[PDB]
């Protein structure tokens, strides 16, 4: 049995190319995951999702969006794709001891956040602890946080918070940045950004919200704890492109290319959507919206054969 | 008075825009014309949007969209803008007799779909007329329905919607097709599909819901009446790129071109998004995502400045 199209991954984008998909009468066999429901399943309020004037929480979204999927016939498996076979004709997903089979892949396997990998991270994402200025720096108005890492991600993210924040601590664990001079240059001209340079996070303190943050100097071994109610961690992001490396052709950074302003990844019948090719806009609205347009190009492509 | 950010539309591009202008605290300036909302006003049942698993209407969807700005700070004016400014620093846009500056644009103002002007057209849309098959084509399911066109649009659409039809009859004003002959050739070798050529449309006949046409001859005027069901016009569409044209460059169908994957056009400051750039997926969740990008893009341009 060889499906038309085998969708990898359960975000927006995944979701909305499962969701077109299936209306078009396709069939899309979706791998989910175990850790299914993408990136907001692990967040707590989404109000930048445009279509809900209150907000919707991020599981309360993609369950939305796998019910609609399900409706319109998607065939949904929360199962994770161990390997791949994307070239030919036929294209083969392996899940555990099982193969499947389809003529159209849609790679929709996101990027990771990169953690710090501390005490608290984990259990206070949501409650102080963000990866996104963008997508939560609207609720610590007023507040002292911090952001951690030394690229432009950091500076972008610690810049922008100011004009919610009272204050940001930006904390990078050597003396020397990744980030641009300009982007390096705007945060050092902020009056509301400090910098700790030489200083990791060992641990996140938390009622049920962020209280402070546990400190070490790099270089000495020197430890102290910041008092702040919330913390971005903006240490970059790895795309999910491990099962199509050698395979599908990626940028430097592992992004999965593609043709143009088209879906088309360099291998043909193979098509990729959301933040595994998007390193610049990494919002659920972009991803659902690159996911759609997937499988309006798996349709069009299958069309032709 | 000078804005940061004025927006030029409100279907889904210039809503995303606007929530996210107005929750990065840029209090952006919306106008969103007399006919405000976008195209999803004028619709019925919106199904692929991704997070309605049961579905809902274009205006709830839009309605929605525009309170969901509000609650972020957007300042809406349902008004035109008759005219732009767009070179320089400081951008104008003239609305009747007042003026508005802003030192970013987003131009959202999409695209109309061409329509064949007879009586019965637009009283009928949504209730069986329709101009996109990947949108309604699902709802005609063993029905008999005609497309109007001679271009890759109404191939294509007549093609997909065989998957549900019962019948599709082919109808084009001329004996010769716009299609390329790949498409054409498709549309041909259907089972499905009938041509009518070098003939038109004169009246849409409907109860409530679409049942018939009456039809004309363009070579000899001889007329009578098809029995049908639904009504897919496939005639094109229009960027509404008028505004700009002289100032942004576009491209030869006169889409806003942007650069590369971003919403940059050709002039400093000025973006745009959704149906106004895009002619190759046009759907509410694509402008919308591309709307996102927008205001991202605008947010990161003005921090430059
Ligand atoms: C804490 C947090 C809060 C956020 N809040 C917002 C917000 O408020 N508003 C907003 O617009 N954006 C927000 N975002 C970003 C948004 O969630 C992402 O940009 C979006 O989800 C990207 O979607 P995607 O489909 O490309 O990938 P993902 O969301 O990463 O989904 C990929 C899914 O596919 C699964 N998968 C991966 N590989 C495989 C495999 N081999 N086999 C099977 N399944 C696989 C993954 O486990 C995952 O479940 C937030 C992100 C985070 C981390
Ligand atoms: C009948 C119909 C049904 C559809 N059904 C679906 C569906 O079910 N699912 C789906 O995904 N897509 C559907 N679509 C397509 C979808 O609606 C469009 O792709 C989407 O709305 C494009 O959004 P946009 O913001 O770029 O432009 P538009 O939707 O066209 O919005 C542009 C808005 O800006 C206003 N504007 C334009 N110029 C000016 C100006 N100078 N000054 C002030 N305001 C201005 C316009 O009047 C308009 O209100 C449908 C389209 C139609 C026509
Ligand atoms: N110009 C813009 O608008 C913009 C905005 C965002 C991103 N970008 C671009 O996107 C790309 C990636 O940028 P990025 O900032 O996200 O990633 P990045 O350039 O790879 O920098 C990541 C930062 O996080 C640090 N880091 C990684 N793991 C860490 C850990 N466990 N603990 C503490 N620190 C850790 C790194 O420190 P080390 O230096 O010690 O490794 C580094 O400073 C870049 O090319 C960037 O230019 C551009
Ligand atoms: N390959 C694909 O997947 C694909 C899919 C869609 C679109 N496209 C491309 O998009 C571009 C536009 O395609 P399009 O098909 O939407 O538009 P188009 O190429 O301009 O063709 C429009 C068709 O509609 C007819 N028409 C216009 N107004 C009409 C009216 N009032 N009454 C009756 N007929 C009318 C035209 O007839 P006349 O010939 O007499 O003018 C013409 O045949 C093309 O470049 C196309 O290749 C490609
Ligand atoms: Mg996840
Ligand atoms: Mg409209």
């Amino acid at each position: 049995t060889v499906h038309d199209v085998i969708i990898i991954g359960s975000g927006p984008a995944g979701y909305t190319a499962a969701i077109y998909a299936a209306r078009a009468q396709l069939k899309p066999l979706v791998f989910e995951g175990t850790q299914f429901g993408g990136a907001l399943m692990t967040t707590t309020e989404v109000e930048n999702y445009p279509g809900f004037r209150e907000g919707i929480t991020g599981p309360e979204l993609m369950d939305q969006m796998r019910e609609q999927a399900l409706r319109f016939g998607a065939d949904l498996r929360m199962e994770d794709v161990d390997a791949v076979q994307l070239e030919g004709p036929v294209k083969t997903v392996v899940v555990g001891d099982e193969t499947h089979q389809a003529r159209a892949v849609i790679l929709a396997m996101g990027a990771a956040a990169r953690h710090l990998g501390v005490p608290g991270e984990e259990a206070l994402t949501g409650m102080g602890v963000s990866t996104c200025a963008t997508c939560d720096g609207f609720f610590f108005r007023d507040q002292d946080i911090v952001v951690v890492g030394g690229g432009d991600s950091a500076m972008e993210e610690a810049t922008f918070l100011t004009r919610f924040a009272r204050s940001v601590t930006l904390i990078h664990r050597r003396d020397e940045f990744r980030a641009s001079k300009i982007m390096l240059e705007r945060a050092r001209a902020n009056e509301k950004i400090t910098f700790l340079t030489n200083t990791e996070i060992t641990q996140i303190e938390g009622d049920p919200k962020v209280t402070g943050v546990r400190l070490r100097d790099t270089v000495t071994g020197e430890e102290s704890k910041l008092d702040v109610t919330g913390v971005f961690v903006a240490i970059g992001h790895d795309p999910r492109s491990e099962l199509v490396r050698g395979q599908v052709e990626l940028d430097d950074e592992g992004y999965v290319k593609v043709q143009g302003r088209t879906t088309y990844t360099s291998l043909d019948g193979v098509f990729a959507a959301g933040d595994l090719v998007d390193h610049t806009y990494r919002q659920a609205i972009t991803a659902a919206g690159s996911g759609c347009a997937a499988s309006i190009d798996a349709e069009r492509w299958l069309a032709e054969q």
